């Protein structure tokens, strides 16, 4: 098979953005004293697998 | 308010260096056979949010 849509009630969106969430972990690396950085904490979904 | 100046007995500022080492690891990303790498164990501090 060969599928091309996902359905999904976004209840259930929120699941997939959830399995996310447990595996970020922000990690600074540049790092020379000026421009202190500026968080956000959101993210957007682009699909699965294309 | 806003303020200006931390003033530190430079004993804390051993403290304030001592809290970023339980918060930082070395991470290596090339792998191709060249310049084995030199390491130095050693930062210095620029202050706080600028």
């Amino acid at each position: 098979g060969a599928y091309d849509l996902i359905l999904t009630t976004p209840k259930v969106v929120e699941q997939y953005k959830k399995v996310f969430e447990a595996n970020r972990s922000y990690q600074i690396m540049t790092f020379d004293g000026q421009r202190v950085p500026l968080i956000d904490l959101g993210f957007n979904v682009a699909g699965y697998m294309g």
